[PDB]
């Protein structure tokens, strides 16, 4: 009663793989953002009376979220850390790993609790993107790609859209990206703050 869901990452990276600057984003991209909290709090309208979505992410990405509004609403928010703690919050969850972070969840949120779930994001950041993408739950990534080599100083740990790793992920037509999201997504290029980017979809066989 462990490993019946799978994990989903969702990251918007720049053509080299950067993700962040300075503890926060390099961009400024209301779309954008709002593409994230589309995907992170759909859930199909038969299963959103009791249903949530789970966002898990590391403890600098939770530092990272402006303070009025963290935890992130209308999803169950889980900081990763490894040190219990101090952390903060509201009640805030928290967890040593991934997986004590899935134990915990389906301890919580078990066949009773009034609050059940549905998905369950990484939303970040580096170091927690490196360790979803050696979980074996792992399958699909929410790419948002930005054509545009901004300057970074943290970078996503593995190059998925390379030929290297092309035999094991492989992008998805942008029907499948629409169905999975459960709505009409733009295809192809948006431009905001005069650079383009594209929301993609990518999956890995379990
Ligand atoms: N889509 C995008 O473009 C995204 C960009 N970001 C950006 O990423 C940067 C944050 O990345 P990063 O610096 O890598 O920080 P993370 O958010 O990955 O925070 C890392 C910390 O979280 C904990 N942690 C992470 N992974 C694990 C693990 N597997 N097990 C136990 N603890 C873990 C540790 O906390 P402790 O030290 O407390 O032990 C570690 O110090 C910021 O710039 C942020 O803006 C974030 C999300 C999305
Ligand atoms: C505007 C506030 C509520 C906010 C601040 C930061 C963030 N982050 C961490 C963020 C922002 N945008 C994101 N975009 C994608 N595509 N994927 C992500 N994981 C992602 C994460 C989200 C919301």
């Amino acid at each position: 009663m462990n490993q019946q869901k799978s994990l989903t990452l969702i990251v918007a990276l720049t053509t080299s793989y950067g993700i962040g600057r300075s503890n926060s984003l390099p961009w400024k991209l209301k779309k954008e953002i709002s593409y994230f909290k589309r995907v992170t709090s759909f859930v199909p309208t038969f299963d959103s009376f009791e249903s949530m979505n789970v966002v898990l992410m590391g403890r600098k990405t939770w530092e990272s979220i402006p303070l009025q509004n963290r935890p992130l609403k209308g999803r169950i928010n889980v900081v990763i850390t490894r040190n219990e703690s101090l952390d903060l919050g509201n009640g805030i969850h928290s967890a040593k790993s991934l997986d004590h972070a899935l134990e915990l969840l389906y301890r919580t949120y078990g066949s009773e609790s009034s609050v059940q779930i549905n998905r369950i994001f990484v939303i970040g950041g580096a170091q927690l993107y490196k360790a979803a993408m050696d979980h074996p739950k792992l399958d699909r990534i929410m790419a948002t790609i930005i054509y545009k080599d901004i300057h970074c100083d943290v970078f996503f740990p593995l190059k998925f859209r390379d030929k290297e790793w092309s035999s094991v992920w492989k992008k998805e037509k942008h029907s499948d990206l629409e169905s999975w999201v459960g709505t009409k997504v733009p295809h192809g290029k948006i431009n905001e703050d005069g650079f383009d980017y594209e929301f993609e979809m990518w999956t890995r066989d379990l």
